[PDB]
């Protein structure tokens, strides 16, 4: 759920999840997908596609387990969906961190500035 | 949509919606989660709950008609969902204004990850 994801983003990026990625580009946020603005945006794009493939579990509300031992996200055993959900979030937190170098605050928004269509995931 | 909500909030509270509530506490803004920290956060909590009852429309993108008539938000879309959606927004806007007395800027960009679980709606 948003609790795991959010905590992961914070752990990987050190940034406030909602503040830097709640509304960022075309894919970081609660507004669906769009043509990636930049490497941070592309991370969220893939994240949303990662969710799409999921089957059965609610990526927004299903709470799952994961360890933060040695400051690396270790997805808990869980079940297939939950494990896959966790990996989706882990993956985006990491990607987000790895792309902090090009993170551009200018892509942060109040209301998504209209975005180009996003490749069918 | 966020446009109507943002204007309602500005109109009601007289403060920039995004800055003051875009990321306030545990329930305000980009999908805020968990138990409200205070009255203002509670408003957003109630708001997110109100949103759950919406059948047929999307608070994110669905625009709706409402008027500001004698400094009162007056919902206009006779379309049932949109009207209800509009009433959700109106209500949170009024609630925020009403609890401006305890608005805590230290929560303005609260670290949502710090948020505890929230009761069901």
């Amino acid at each position: 759920s948003l609790f795991e994801l959010g905590k992961m983003i914070l752990q990987e990026t050190g940034k406030n999840p909602a503040k830097s990625y709640g509304a960022y580009g075309c894919n970081c946020g609660v507004l669906g997908r769009g043509k990636p603005k930049d490497a941070t945006d592309r991370c969220c794009y893939v994240h949303k596609c990662c969710y799409k493939k999921l089957t059965g579990c609610d990526p927004k509300k299903d709470r799952y387990s994961y360890s933060w031992k040695d400051k690396t996200i270790v997805c808990g055993e869980n079940n297939p969906c939950l494990k896959e959900l966790c990996e989706c979030d882990k993956a985006v937190a990491i990607c987000l961190r790895e792309n902090l170098g090009t993170y551009n605050k200018k892509y942060r928004y109040h209301l998504k500035p209209f975005c180009k269509k996003a490749d069918p995931c």
